């Protein structure tokens, strides 16, 4: 049975895809068997494992207007563990459809949630990569998920940010999602000696200490710091680890990935 | 006063939309130029940029889109006198739903951006719309009642695949909700000239779209805005960065790029 995690933040350009493509290939590396969900519209995630736009065929969006099963979208990837529903324009549709179906019903939430029913027994982890909204393709992420992943970007706009998703959360946890957990808070594009950077990170601590994530073996916190080779390795389609397994942004990746793995 | 309408827009996140909607802002009002500013985007960073707290607001661009207030009764006057703000709030999220119940009735919705600016069109000489990171309705509301758009690019990888699309948006709104609708210009923003990365990104950015760049007509130069730490702190001190630093290497090129729009 899958642990559904998305990995959300409303913020955009936060690392949201570079996290779920790295983590997704830092678990799939272990032989657990993983499907990353790309759940945004511009399917950055889709092209990050190399897969050009101009070469998918049918997408999440086929199969939430179910045109198609998930089964019929799945695209094996260079991992053998690891497996992609990839995404597409198209999945801009959305939208409509969940304003339709609220005209229809109350259900417009658990699209997602509906969708991945067939896949939860054949897979170890289920990783959902979301938007920059708190809109119908995020909200069913958050509907779907067991538990999110929120990458942060230190910088001034998080406060007010990260204050807003976890009320979306709190929300959810009332109403759609009860059993919704946060998995942690994960520090993105790291550069620790930046005065904004000590700043927003002391904020953020005096609220948030207890859901920031930490290495199972040293009890360090797990942050992902700026590297010139993460931000390299969509353009080679490949997540990091599979051809450069010793840098500083693969290390803490793998990291991440073994902190998930306990639990 | 015939205003022109700017957007800033790109549906990738984290860009620079909002730093630079607020920063042309800034740049173009110390020329007694006057501006309003609309922050097109739910999450309202361009709102705080300015030192307002989103929170304290009442009524903001939400309400006037719906009709429910005027934009003259939710502008806001900020710290320059020549700068004038129409808030977010977190209700513009709302927007997508009225704006499907539009499209439903009489296949409309496009226009309520250009329909509620109308007031105030021979009062600025120029309006900035910050977008959000979609291509959905608040894009196409803000790329609908434009003159022109401004597209900032962060030039890694994601940038080589996402202006295509954008572009794309931009031809399909020319034909039918817009024609006169014109790129002002891609601005690279959170430049570091020395990465390799960027050095890729941006030949392949020249080979297609080179007579799309943003230029200083003194010099011949592409003008891009340099990553600076002064930049990025400048929104927490609630100012734009000539008003935090004015000698800074970001305050230059932001200078420079209103230079650009007040040269025509
Ligand atoms: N640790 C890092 N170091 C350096 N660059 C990074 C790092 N993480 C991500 N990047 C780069 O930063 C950019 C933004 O990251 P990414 O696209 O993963 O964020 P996102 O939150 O998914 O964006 P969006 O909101 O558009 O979905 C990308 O160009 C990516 O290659
Ligand atoms: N040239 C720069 N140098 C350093 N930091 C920058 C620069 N431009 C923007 N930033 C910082 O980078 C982050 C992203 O910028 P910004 O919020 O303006 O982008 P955006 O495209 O409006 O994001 P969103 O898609 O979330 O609306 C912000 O935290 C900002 O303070
Ligand atoms: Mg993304
Ligand atoms: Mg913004």
């Amino acid at each position: 049975m899958s642990e559904i995690i998305a990995v959300a933040n409303q913020k955009g350009g936060v690392g949201k895809t570079t996290t779920a493509v790295n983590l997704a290939a830092s678990l799939a590396v272990h032989e657990k068997k993983i499907l990353l969900i790309d759940f945004a519209p511009q399917a950055n995630a889709t092209s990050s494992l190399g897969f050009r736009r101009d070469k998918i065929d049918y997408d999440i969006y086929h199969v939430l207007i179910g045109r198609k099963q998930i089964s019929q979208v799945i695209l094996k990837t260079q991992m053998p563990f690891l497996d992609l529903v990839p995404s597409n324009l198209g999945l801009a549709g959305f939208e409509k459809t969940f304003y339709d179906s609220q005209d229809e019903n109350k259900r417009g939430e658990l699209m997602l949630k509906n969708a991945l029913e067939s896949v939860v027994g054949l897979y170890d982890y289920i990783i959902i990569d979301s938007p920059p909204a708190l809109g119908p393709l995020t909200i069913n992420s958050l509907s779907a998920a067991h538990s999110v992943i929120i990458p942060i970007q230190c910088e001034f706009f998080a406060l007010e940010g990260t204050k807003l998703l976890l009320n979306t959360i709190r929300m959810l946890q009332k109403s759609t999602n009860p059993k919704l957990k946060i998995r942690g808070f994960l520090p993105t594009m790291h550069v620790p000696q930046l005065n904004l950077t000590k700043g927003v990170l002391a904020e953020l601590f005096k609220y948030f200490d207890s859901e920031f994530f930490r290495d199972s073996a040293t009890g360090e916190y797990i942050m992902i710091p700026k590297s010139v080779k993460l931000a390299e390795s969509p353009s080679f389609g490949k997540p990091i680890l599979l051809y450069d397994i010793k840098s500083n942004g693969s290390i803490a990746y793998q990291k991440l990935a073994q902190s998930i793995l306990q639990g």
